[PDB]
This record gives structure tokens, sequence and C-alpha cells, in this order.
């Protein structure tokens, strides 16, 4: 088993975010996104899967945060400027068909950060990036 | 805008479901899947797309359902007996793949039940089954 455990930090009061759509993919026996005080746990059943958060805001921004373990390390990513049709569910199943995506799965990054076009930052920091009790901050700016 | 409000109603104190993974399909400028005191609530940017909770107890046993709008009218289904990489994304794309699937979201049915292997009952009841703001009733024996 892996577990991935999400604190969402939000920094900016000129919005607000919340989850909209949460994923889990089908590889490694799959897993669950469950909630424990206020954190997004994601576990899953081994190595090779992933699940993605979707979050949106009151004022039409938006962005996905996955999470994995590939080949036995810590992966994330964060995609933002969404499309209409770029649900959750599409952007997890990217990670395993497009490349760009896949790629970037492969990199196992313990850290991560991006803007989207209005200039607000969003980052993904692992604070415990190593085994199977994985812990990370996803710090919203 | 079309809007379900999921209600959950556990009435057998021999298990105990809880959501694992909650998705939205990408038709219909997708949507999101929020929560108001304790409901679900799958929020959608026209007709024609949906969305799927999975639930899981700890005993093993787990289900989807998938709440949708397709030409105007809810549609509803339940699958139950899951595959371990049937995960809530996978079956959620499935009513929009997969004939026995897209079948029963064609049915634009307004209630529906079936049961697992061991037994159990599992339904969906529309409470509020026409218009733009639906609500039904996830019903577990
Ligand atoms: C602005 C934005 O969302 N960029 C994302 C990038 O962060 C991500 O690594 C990628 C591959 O999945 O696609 C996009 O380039
Ligand atoms: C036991 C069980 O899950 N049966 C289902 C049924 O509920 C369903 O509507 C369907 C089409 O999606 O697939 C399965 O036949």
């Amino acid at each position: 088993t892996y577990k991935i455990t999400v604190r969402v930090y939000q920094t900016n009061p000129d919005a607000f975010f919340h989850p909209v759509e949460k994923t889990v993919w089908k590889y490694a026996n799959g897993g669950t996104w469950t909630i424990t005080d206020d954190q997004h746990v994601l576990t899953m059943g081994g190595s090779g899967t992933s699940g993605t958060l979707r979050f949106h805001a009151d004022n039409g921004e938006s962005f996905t945060a996955t999470f994995g373990v590939h080949n036995y390390k810590r992966w994330c990513d964060i995609v933002t400027n969404l499309a209409a049709d770029e649900t959750g569910m599409v952007i997890n199943q990217q990670y395993y068909s497009q490349k760009n995506r896949e790629e970037a799965r492969e990199r196992q990054l313990s850290n991560y950060q991006v803007k989207n076009a209005k200039g607000r930052n969003f980052q993904i920091v692992y604070t415990e990036a190593e085994g199977n009790d994985l812990h990370a901050n996803l710090i919203i700016g």
C-alpha cells in the first residue's frame, strides 16, 4: 500500500478554491480518496497509479493536482487553464496515454509549481517524500 | 444548468459505506461535485453529462452510483460487484462507450435498484424528478 496525505493551504484571500472532483486511476488495484482531519488521503494498492483532485474558485479559476507513485517514488503534477471538457477524470487518465503527461509523471517530482494565465501560482511540496506514507502540501497562491 | 442533489441513506448497521471517489464526465461543459449539508451536489453545465460516486465499506463491498441528464431527462444507474480495476472514473466513462451502460443511461430512469452478490439492495429514487433542480435519495440496504 501507498498513501498520500494532502493538506491544502490557501494563502490568497482574493479567491477561495474548493474541491469539485476526486478521481482514482485503475492501475495497481485502484485506491480511494478519503478525508481525515481536513486532509485529503489517497490510498493506493501499489505503485503505478494515482488520483486527481480538481479545485474550482467562484471567479471561474480552476486546476487539477495529481498525486501518485511511479516506480516506487512519489510523483505529482498540476494542470490549470483547464478547457470546459477537461474534467479531473480526463486529466487523470491522460497521465497514462498522453506523452507530455506521462513524462511529467515519470519525473517523480516531490515538488512542483506552475501558474495559470491569470498569474496565480499553484504548488505541491511533499514534506514526507520517502517510503509508503507520503505527505504533501498543496499551496494555492 | 442541471443540478442533482443526492442524500445518502444507510439503513443497515451490518456495514458502513463511505464515498471514495467522485467523478464528472466531460460533456456539456463538465460540472462539479460539491457538498451542502452532507448532501452530494452534482452541478452540470447542461444536459448530456453525468457524474459518478463510488462508495466502499470496510467489509469489502463497493458500488458506484451515477447520476446525469440525457436529453433533458434525469438518469441513474448503480454498478455493484466491482473489479479492483473498476474505479469510479472507469465506470463513469463506460456510460458513453459500453453498450449495456449506454442503454441504462438512455432509459432515463427516475429510480433504479439492484442487489450485489451478497444480496444487499441499493436504490436511487429521484424525489424531485423533473426540471433543472433534481433531488435523489441513494438508499443502501
Ligand atoms: C499551465 C499548465 O497547466 N501547464 C501544465 C503543466 O503544469 C503540466 O506539467 C503539463 C503536463 O501534464 O501540462 C501543462 O503544460
Ligand atoms: C449487479 C450489477 O452491478 N449489475 C449491473 C446493473 O446494475 C447495471 O445497470 C449495469 C449497466 O451499467 O451493469 C451491471 O449489469
